[PDB]
């Protein structure tokens, strides 16, 4: 495919220090996931910037979303448009520790990335999330199975979860 300059952690497990709007702008990647909240309100972090890159486009779909179907549940997901970006934006709410939010559910936020052979993602519950990235990327490589390319766009960050990893 046309995933270009990533890290091999494991057999599955990929990862780039890049920004996810641009690269998904590259590849078109056939998912792109967003680190939702269970409104589908995409103010800040990640899915502020996939949702300004659709020039507000994917929260005017989101809002009709939650008005047929009512909010997420944390660790849960929908599979949406991609709009510009993506075939489909795989919408997917990680805890929010600053909320007090139960970091096991984590887990239960990337099985949804199972449902799918291809993704391109960030690290869930990282960031504005409060979690530690570290921890994230451990339970993604113990929970992922299908091929998932992670972005990370701070490259302090990235230094750190590359040269820590075991």
């Amino acid at each position: 495919n046309s995933f270009s300059g990533y890290l091999k952690l494991t057999d599955n497990v990929y990862i780039k220090n890049a920004d996810i709007v641009e690269e998904a702008k590259k590849v078109k990647p056939t998912v792109v996931v967003n680190a939702a909240n269970v409104y589908l309100k995409h103010g800040g972090g990640v899915a502020g910037a996939l949702n300004k890159a659709t020039n507000n486009a994917m929260q005017v779909e989101s809002d009709d979303y939650i008005a047929t179907n009512g909010p997420l549940k944390v660790g849960g997901s929908c599979v949406l448009s991609g709009h510009n970006l993506a075939k489909h934006c795989l919408h997917v709410v990680g805890p929010n520790v600053n909320k007090g939010e139960d970091i096991q559910l984590l887990k239960s936020a990337y099985e949804n990335f199972n449902q799918h052979e291809v993704l391109l993602a960030p690290l869930l519950s990282a960031g504005i999330f409060g979690a530690d990235p570290i921890h994230s990327l451990r339970v993604c490589v113990d929970t992922v199975r299908t091929n998932v390319y992670l972005a990370v766009f701070d490259k302090n960050l990235y230094d750190k979860l590359v040269s820590s990893f075991l």
